[PDB]
């Protein structure tokens, strides 16, 4: 019979700061994590920017010589995953390993990697390709290596939904602790696609904003002046537990997950329908999934890409899911700050709407200067909102037309 | 309580055929798919075979112009779910389709897509990276591309967990429908990792079998002269449907999908432990998932890959988890015949264990001439056994020591 599902720890990497508290200060304080990338040339792109891990040490984390084997996403992926487990306060024993599990998922994985190890082909022979290339770039060796470290022996597995990644994750992770296939998940996802095949192939088809001049305003959700989405890295990971076995420990619970959507669009491999008729299903979905009257939702972490038809199809479904209620919520996209960490967007935007409900406040949309037709909610333009939140939705939506949508609520 | 999950429709791309009945005429007549690798410079390569998909007409699918968007696994993916679903006689409706969901999966994803963009990337610049990049190349575009192209509406998703792919998109998937999520869902995997990455990349880790004089007999599951598994190319798709729902409207029903287990291994990277201890907690898993005792597993399609430590793990775990039954239950490699089509090998070993049940038959271990020590199992050695098939199992052990199993029941 269905369980109930809370967090009790949480971990981050982001273009605001290698932990979730110094990153969750960036927000709150309106800071942008994007600049001109140092990392490569990128003379001959029409993006030069993005939001990147600042001063990442990956020896605080794992030894010099397994880190070199890694893909920094996965590097990115187990960093947060540690940092959660750690906040935990989780012991992992004998008696409990076998009902503590792992579902960390990427957008694209292990492209920089690939894309080194195509050169090296190309160049010099297959003779060059790493003996480490496969388990060094595939998605599901953020949950393979945490598990091999931690001796995590519950369901180990990687979701891959494009920018749906890490909400997804999260979601079917409390699936698994709600309908008792674990007791403890560890969730969420990981993003470095900062490498020539993914600022070139975003930029190949005008995905991407290219304020090159000024990367701190080009990400600007629902702006009229928006030009597409500024990519970002870095990781998100959260410890879910069943209720009872957080009780049963003493945990700190941070919120409690009450409600999961998905739906698929149907609609356009790459667009959202503008009516935003996906979205609204999943809300709804996620809504019903918690049992909640519509009007009991405080705050919305957006989706809020800064693309043009992304941002409108999403003020659309939120006006359709809760008619005169939508003028009463406040939502904001954080990806104003942190850019589109793609298949990590939805599990740092969790952490920001589970911070959103300890600390009472909406995180601000930055650059927000002159609203588009249309787009007239409380997006908490510039300023971040101290006001009251018992509900929290944060939503998703990716290549393929696929939608998620997690549903927070304080604890008591 | 849980809704009972049936198998209505099948598809599937192998080196043994286009379609299942094809692909199953060769598993039960011991045909090899394995050959030379063509249209493919392999001259610098220690591997010049592996299961090939021959004949592919896409144009049977996807127009030329949508069919030049999509990597060859994607193709492939699409290929399976569209002959699945034909194969189901289900008609979607604005009744049914928020009812229909799609989970395919991929281990490795789009390697060919990546090769020939890190070409142009390489070689000319950025400028001449396709627009049809990213979404043509991402796992999540086999689920993106059926629910557009079939207007399905249900939850849409992908898993990637190796060569545990296919096994955990079917588990999931019955998951799904068996909580009430969906009625229908699309499941399954696909792979083409025939390019000089996937054939430089597992060489260069040793994994593959260098015996090129006689490709045929490289794939030897439990026999002492193996060296390694046969990568191999294709799709399987099922169409995984609620009871009740497949009843209603009259559906043929191949089997019913009874059990799901997950576990993680925790022990190593790309190594399962000797013992077998994680494949044996995963089958356990399944068996109380199904509420059956060992006893009563009558056939088991191994994963049985061809490494000296894979294969002898998985004599281990049957005898471990099977004690006095462990030789009375038949299991076989299939891979013996198809090779390692590694995310999509639990899909079409998923159709195996289904058609063993339709036609009392496990098919044979080809290539099994001198067992291994302890290899004393009935595996099948040569022939296919027409025998009493009630209860057939397909296991799936993958690296990151992600495994899965599917148990599936004979349904009158
Ligand atoms: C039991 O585990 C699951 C995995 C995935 C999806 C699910 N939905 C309801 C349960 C469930």
């Amino acid at each position: 019979s269905r369980r109930r599902v809370v967090i009790t720890g949480m971990g981050m990497l982001s273009p605001l700061g290698l932990d979730v508290p110094s990153s969750w200060e960036g927000i709150l304080a309106g800071r942008s994590g994007i600049a001109p990338i140092e990392h490569m040339d990128l003379s001959a792109y029409s993006t030069r920017f993005g939001g990147s891990v600042k001063g990442f040490n990956v020896e605080e984390y794992l030894s010099a010589k397994e880190a070199r084997k890694l893909d920094l996403f996965i590097q990115y992926g187990l960093a947060a995953s540690f940092q959660a487990v750690r906040d935990s306060g989780l012991e992992v024993t004998d008696a409990n390993r076998e009902r503590i599990g792992v579902s960390m998922g990427s957008g694209i994985g292990g492209l920089t990697n690939i894309e080194n190890n195509c050169r090296s082909l190309f160049e010099q022979g297959p003779r060059r390709i790493s003996p480490f290339f496969v388990p060094g770039s595939i998605i599901n060796m953020v949950s393979g290596f945490l598990s091999i470290h931690l001796g995590l022996q519950g369901p180990n597995y990687a979701l891959t939904t494009a920018q749906t990644t890490g909400t997804h994750s999260i979601g079917m992770a409390a699936r698994n602790i709600a309908y008792g296939e674990a007791d403890v998940m560890v969730a969420g996802g990981s993003e470095m696609a900062a490498c020539g095949l993914g600022l070139g192939g975003f930029g190949a088809a005008r995905a991407l904003s290219t304020r090159n001049d000024e990367p701190t305003r080009a990400s600007r959700p629902w702006d009229r002046d928006r030009d597409g989405f500024v990519l970002s890295d870095g990781s998100g990971a959260l410890v879910l537990e069943e209720l009872e076995h957080a009780r049963a420990r003493g945990a700190r619970i941070y919120a409690e997950l009450v409600g999961f959507g998905m739906s698929g669009d149907a609609f356009h491999m790459t667009a959202p329908p503008e009516d935003g008729a996906g979205a609204a299903r999943c809300m709804k979905n996620a809504l019903r999934d918690a049992g909640l009257d519509p009007r009991q939702v405080d705050y919305i972490n957006a989706h809020g890409t800064s693309t043009p038809a992304g941002d409108i199809a999403e003020i659309a479904a939120v006006k359709s899911v809760f008619g005169e209620h939508a003028h009463a919520l406040s939502m904001s996209s954080t990806k104003s700050m942190t850019g589109h960490l793609l298949g990590a967007a939805g599990a740092v935007e969790a952490i920001f709407s589970v911070l959103a409900l300890r600390d009472q406040v909406a995180p601000p949309t930055i650059n927000l200067d002159n609203p588009d037709e249309g787009c007239d909610l409380d997006l908490v333009a510039h300023e971040a909102k101290p006001r009251k939140i018992d509900v929290a939705l944060s939503n998703s939506f990716g290549f393929g037309g696929t939608n998620g949508t997690l549903v927070f609520r304080r604890f008591a």
